[PDB]
């Protein structure tokens, strides 16, 4: 089982010097660094090439996360936005291929954060979304990428809030490259059972995000890690597990994540690295 | 210990025929019915008295919940809005006195739902609100009403997200009639420890909301009810416990609570009643004594 | 599911006026009353028939538990003992048949409590037990009785301490009416996973005892009830669930169960009744899907 | 806090080459090695000193555990036995002083394992034990040793089974060098609440043993480690945390601990080393601060 961390645990914006984090994460022992997709369309082939070489040189595998903007919304009623959305993932998936990245995840079937002042048409968005994703999946297949649909809590999405919904949506899409992605932070709000959600995901589970109830590093909170380890084994999960802790206020990230108190308690970079490493030790011990 | 349920469990709007629910609730065995405050300002003294009369007749105690509108936002930098807010509350409080309800709770220090497409000024809203609430605290005291500030999760508010912040804020307000309020649904998100949060609230805890991780009635979910019960015994809690389940899509309630799937699983009113009563027995059994 | 309670929750000896308890549990709403086997061998035909009629007239099903004496030890190396044991069970099972009882459970593959003053021979005891149980099974079968082997903690038995061991032992016996029986109080000690244990027992699970970690009535302690209910659902368990609370000091029961403090907090009979009933309500509410 | 492991994790008899284990746990990274008191009485002053020196050299602190024999029973109604027991501990304590050991724990107020064959007289034994312990306490104070009374499950002792009973006994003894000692294995069986037991022990808590429900190394079982960490922080625990895993069949340890299956599942010495090391990391991580 491969273990990673989202670079944003250290940064307040959806972009960073990924080569720097690739190096940090390697020294700390992770197998994976997960990066945000948004600066990738602004990279020259030269940059893509060197990011790839840097990760390869450091033994790090790269996975991608992405919170789509309203304009990249595959479920939109506006046919133009859906058109632009498809172009965006087509381009992006192509870059992922160049980067030798085989996994992308997040609210890929919608956009994030969601605007609730707006009027919600779930039934509508759900059908348009399923339709758009199947097309994109063609490209994903072609690019050797698993398109992972993350199940999110009610306050961050209205389309898919439980693993059962995720499975229904994926089955309905019905394409090899579209998987379900669960996240302990989100399962904690919506699920009747954590082990049950994993088991429901079953073979469809393609990626796993981890964090405590309030998004701290895995291990000293209330998440039922031992139960998760059991369930993952029950379903023979071989995928990767990426922690995505958010413990700092300020910035696009602090705001989007709604961190309104310093949950890190003044942690400095060295401190942050220490806890992430300890949490990585915990995860390998407990989850496998 | 006194147990109640919020009338919204059965309705999709922030008002309804309370007399109807008082009767249903007395029949299912609850001690309390919690009602939404919004319609109360438009009650004639006659209908206020009939409500109070209904409750007394059915042996039910009434408590009130309230999600403030932006215009009622006591923390708003706009002084006109603060004015409307404080005026609104004193009329409401005075009315509560007439209906002999001694408890109101909710994001009373802010507004709800919150508009997150706006820029957040926590420290600013925080000092304003503290000043605003202390002021309101006086009318609350004269009306014999406990003004409870409910700790909410990050997605529903940004001023008070943990019991520690609720206590800091209530100690700052520094007034006898202002209490911290906890909700198992909100604690499940923000707290390192449920039992620890209750012990942190301690003497200041004046009200408690219950619901499973996903807002189903208490009982078959992951919320740690026994730890809650033991922590309530640790502090010596003397308030009531109101379950606030939300399992239905639709209306302002469904959209305000973000119920995007049929969590009730097709329940008709009679099934909704069965489940509420069973959770009532569960709660009296698991949360008491220790 | 069918829910019961063990009569000993109200008594300090391994026998009592079962009719009194049948009337009691029926009014409290239980489906089952579980009774101790020990006085049955001394029940005359009409006493047996009267107990049966009492159960039937009250909508109550009777189940049976037994802590075997050393003289009833089917795993004994002494062949005479094994012979006496087979004869004791044979007679008992025929009595259960007259009682219209179809389930007996406990450390039926050994004896209880164990004298840990004697040297253990697990392997030898295990093989003799498998043999003896095989032939007793044949008698139970003909009597219409499921023979349930209860998995116990290490301080009360050395042969079968985990659901996995109970499954191994039962597969070896290889008789359809012989089953694995789990108990929340014993799993709490020996199992890595509660739900895991239940899923391990699976189709072989034939009976379930409940109690908190310290044997208080189910619901207000640390036992993972919700996890248990989910796992029972996964294996499709539809059998019986008998709570076995022990909250009082004194007598053979207090001594055998090792209750060395008043866990009941001065509860009187009516107080004990109210608790059981609340626990029944809880069990029915939380354990079913 | 300082973390340790009981040497018996690797041995099947209540004795062993302690020097060897001191060097083993130093390399594995532990702060402490806990050893059985049994062989200490047979130690020349030369032996004592090298052990003391071996510990000091590897930066390992030594703590002592002891399962008293019937002849060492301080609660015994036979005055000759109580006499011999005082003699035994007064000497053991003098030796501990020479080893610079500041802590000893186990069923020091009774004997272990107990013969549940005899007639148990809890009330009598309790009073005898209280008085005897208090006397021994004097010798402990003089030798600068903390006399830790471990609370055990009903199958292994009948005098003290819950932290509440432990605090009562200790408060009755009324002596500064007598502490309550808790063990996650035993609390898991007898306590309503784990965090609650720890808070109940509070300042009387002088030592803590850890292990999963079935005695594997801490970490992948059902013990509520976080709740424990949080409770220890609630009481500002000022002590050591020693893991006491028992995963091997055979010998007096296999028999006394009642290991009737290979819970280690084939582990060789290296494997055990690794698992204990992972458990250590787990423990410092999960149990610290909060
Ligand atoms: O869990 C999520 C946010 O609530 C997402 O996984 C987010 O963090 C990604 O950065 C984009 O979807
Ligand atoms: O918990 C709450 C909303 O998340 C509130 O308690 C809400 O349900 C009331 O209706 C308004 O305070
Ligand atoms: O659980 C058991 C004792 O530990 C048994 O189930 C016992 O209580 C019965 O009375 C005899 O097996
Ligand atoms: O936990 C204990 C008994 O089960 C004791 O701590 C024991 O393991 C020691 O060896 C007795 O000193
Ligand atoms: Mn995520
Ligand atoms: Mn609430
Ligand atoms: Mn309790
Ligand atoms: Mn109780
Ligand atoms: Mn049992
Ligand atoms: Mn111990
Ligand atoms: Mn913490
Ligand atoms: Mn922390």
């Amino acid at each position: 089982m491969k273990h990673g961390i989202y670079y944003a645990y250290w940064e307040q914006e959806w972009e960073a010097d990924y080569k720097y984090y690739i190096e940090k994460v390697a020294k700390l022992g992770f197998d994976i660094l997960e990066i945000a997709a948004s600066p990738l369309p602004f990279y020259s082939d030269i940059q893509i090439n060197e990011l790839k070489a840097c990760a390869h040189g450091n033994g790090i595998t790269l996975t991608v996360g992405h919170g789509p903007s309203a304009e990249q919304n595959l479920s939109s009623p506006d046919p133009d936005i859906r058109k632009n959305a498809k172009a965006f993932y087509t381009d992006l998936l192509k870059r992922l291929y160049k980067l030798d990245v085989h996994l992308i995840g997040g609210a890929l079937y919608s956009y994030w954060p969601i605007d609730y002042t707006k009027t919600i048409d779930k039934k509508g968005d759900w059908e348009r979304s399923v339709e758009s994703v199947r097309e994109v999946a063609k490209v994903a297949e072609a690019c050797g990428v698993d398109f992972c649909l993350e199940v999110l809590n009610r306050f961050e999405n209205y389309l898919i809030n439980t693993a059962q919904e995720g499975v229904d949506f994926v089955k309905q899409v019905d394409h090899n490259n579209v998987k379900v992605m669960l996240d302990t932070f989100h399962m904690n709000i919506e699920e009747d059972s954590i082990g049950g959600a994993i088991r429901t995901a079953g073979s469809y589970l393609g990626h796993l995000h981890t964090g405590e109830c309030n998004r701290k590093v895995p291990g000293r909170g209330r998440i039922p890690w031992v139960e998760i380890g059991e369930a993952l084994a029950d379903i023979g999960y071989n995928g990767s597990v990426v922690m995505e802790p958010f413990v700092r206020m300020g910035g696009t990230v602090g705001s989007n994540i709604k961190v309104w108190r310093d949950i890190s308690n003044g942690a400095d970079e060295k401190m942050l690295d220490r806890e992430a490493q300890a949490a990585l030790d915990f995860s390998r011990y407990v989850l496998e």
